[PDB]
């Protein structure tokens, strides 16, 4: 769920931003998604994006689902094998968050005009 | 001194980015600095060069002087009263601290081409 996957967010960064810096960001950081994405972190909220919609029409309902992580020293994983739908979900989430870790934050991209640029 | 700094930056940031990330930014963050400041970030250097400068002259020896401070909650403070040099000092470096966390960082302007651009 999304509780679950602030809490990889803030594995992955090591606690440098908060998550809610995430979800106004880009046309893909965030609710909706269309158009080119703003840069390397916006492409990762695109895949993340992909990731959920593939899940819910597995039946996987990614934002209901409590999945089984850990947050080692390596950054977070997960840990779900025989609960295939957890999995997935959990796949998409570490994905995204390893992503976000890696990918340069632009300010300039936080909370654009998305009806003008998107 | 420039270890105590590090602690400043860190408390004021709540350790959101590493010290060293304002060693080499703009023309001014990090050991020299002459041209037009490239944007809010290289200003609180070149304030904090500037107040580095006036305390040399003044014969407090910044980056050789321990001083008395506490991380509170509030983010960091001085705390020296009667030994005045070592006040001076601490005020450089909380000012800049705070003037680090509150701008914001563009990776752009990470090692820059400091010949080309200031």
């Amino acid at each position: 769920n999304l509780v679950q996957f602030s809490y990889l967010i803030q594995c992955a960064n090591h606690g440098k931003r908060p998550t809610w810096h995430y979800m106004d960001y880009g046309c893909y950081c965030g609710a909706g998604g269309s158009g080119t994405p703003v840069d390397e972190l916006d492409r990762c909220c695109k895949i993340h994006d992909d990731c959920y919609d593939e899940a819910g029409k597995k039946g996987c309902f990614p934002k209901m689902s409590a999945y089984d992580y850990y947050c080692g020293e390596n950054g977070p994983y997960c840990r779900n094998i025989k609960k295939k739908c957890l999995r997935f979900v959990c796949d998409c989430d570490v994905e995204a968050a390893f992503c976000f870790a890696k990918a340069p934050y632009n300010n300039a991209n936080w909370n654009i005009d998305t009806k003008k640029r998107c």
